[PDB]
DNA sequence: CGCCGCGTCAGACTCGTAGGATTATAGCATACGTGAGGTGGGATGTCAAGGCCTTTTTTGCCTAAAATGTGATCTAGATCACATTTTA
């Protein structure tokens, strides 16, 4: 999709969770639908909220979590 | 009074078309200011690490306490080929 390949500052994304996406080496949207909820809260600063309003602004704009990709990535 | 001469003053309306100018003019010296150039220097603006507080993420922990396991003893369901037997 045309969404599929943006960064997620386009999101406007908090500090907190900033740090925890670049701490984990997810760099497209499409890196991130990939990766699964517990493969996130096992990590580090990612506990109750960060998922919450993570969830919010997703199911703001119209995708969801741990989904599966194929011919990835197209680069 | 009544010419005559001179002078003043208007001459329809909307569109289109082209580019366009020219002569010759003394010369050098003095001395002064202003434009374009340098130039250190306050001062502002940036970028990378640290101390105040609350919130958030782990994470102790606290005791109610309901749940998860132990296994031998049963139980009330469940079958199948033969013998009719009923109903549309």
């Amino acid at each position: 999709d045309p969404i599929l390949l943006r960064p997620v500052d386009d999101l406007e994304l908090t500090v907190r969770s900033a740090n925890c996406l670049k701490a984990e080496a997810i760099h497209y949207i499409g890196d991130l639908v990939q990766r699964t909820e517990v493969e996130l809260l096992k990590t580090p600063n990612l506990g109750k909220k960060s998922l919450t309003e993570i969830k919010d602004v997703l199911a703001s704009r119209g995708l969801s979590l741990g989904m599966r990709l194929e011919n990835w990535p197209p680069a």
